[PDB]
């Protein structure tokens, strides 16, 4: 379960003053593609020029699979007592009683040390601890009910000629499966259940727009194939899967920010992966460099 690529058993990364020990590097994760563990790893140190100014300050749920995607993975909140102490926790209180640490991966060392320790996708808050119930992101969720690109394509490009003429900025990535979300930067000025109630309520408008092609009908079938504007990400304590997150899928596809033109360049939510990424970095750059300079707040409050 090796691809041999001359890693010692234990390669010692230096970054940013922390020694970070990858053991076992050619340790295969995606058993399809001889994807290791080190070539994971290494994938998360060249994105993180990128993906960790999205990434930090937001409460980090971690999907780990220490077997690889072939074998069974899990999901993992409360952080490990042996991550180091430089690795940032949050502390928050759960609506059960008592309190839930979670990572928060503020810096490059963080985010290859959690993929050292076998962490594949990264799901975040739409918030920062410092201000955790008011959120810097409102994410329109769209998976399409036949497994067709096509139909998010088509969803996500109304969506957000619809957002973009009431006056909102509105940035765009794949998921890595099967999905986009539409995102607009929010100033961190209104809290969850105000974003939420306007994701609903615009949800709840382009569906009589559209009866027969959108619904924000909760349940499944009730939908009749109609592609859900799943505003549910915008509350406390949900995630979405990070951006430049890699996916527990074949080819390990990268949960990607792509500009609104390119999204008619490409094929699927599965374009990129580890292996093709930095081609598109070198020829596009960042497609969210200045997401955070749009921030705005919800109208006619
Ligand atoms: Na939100």
């Amino acid at each position: 379960g090796l691809v041999p690529r001359g890693s010692h058993m234990t390669e010692v990364l230096h970054i940013e003053g922390h020694d970070i020990k990858v053991t076992n590097p050619d340790k295969v994760l995606f058993p399809e593609d001889g994807i290791t563990k080190g070539e994971l790893v290494d994938y998360y140190r060249r994105i993180s020029g990128v993906m960790v100014p999205l990434v930090r300050g937001r409460p980090m749920t971690m999907q780990r699979f220490p077997d690889g995607i072939g074998k069974e993975g899990f999901f993992q909140k409360e952080a490990s007592d042996y991550f180091p102490d430089w690795v940032h926790r949050a502390t928050l209180e759960l609506g059960k009683g008592g309190i839930q640490h979670q990572v928060v991966c503020d810096d490059a060392a963080t985010l290859v040390y959690l993929a050292s320790q076998a962490m594949i996708t990264p799901h975040v808050f739409l918030s920062r601890i410092d201000k955790v119930h008011y959120p810097d992101r409102l994410i329109f969720d769209l998976d399409p009910p036949d497994n067709n690109f096509e139909t998010v394509r088509s969803a996500a490009k109304t969506i957000r000629e619809a957002l973009d003429a009431e006056g909102y900025p509105v940035y765009l990535m794949t998921t890595g499966s099967r999905g986009l979300h539409v995102v607009v930067p929010l100033d961190r000025s209104a809290d969850f259940d105000t974003v939420r109630a306007f994701a609903r309520g615009f949800g709840e408008k382009l569906t009589k727009k559209y009866p027969d092609r959108f619904t924000i009908e909760l349940s499944k079938e009730k939908r009749r194939g109609r592609l859900f504007l799943d505003y549910l990400r915008n509350s406390y304590g949900q995630t979405g899967v990070a951006p430049y997150g890699v996916r527990a899928r074949s080819g390990a596809p990268v949960a990607t920010p792509i500009t609104w033109d390119e999204l008619d360049d490409i094929s699927g939510s599965q374009e990129y992966n580890i292996r093709n990424i930095m081609g598109r970095m070198d020829k596009r750059g960042d497609a969210w460099k200045y997401i955070d300079k749009d921030r705005t707040s919800i109208k006619n409050l």
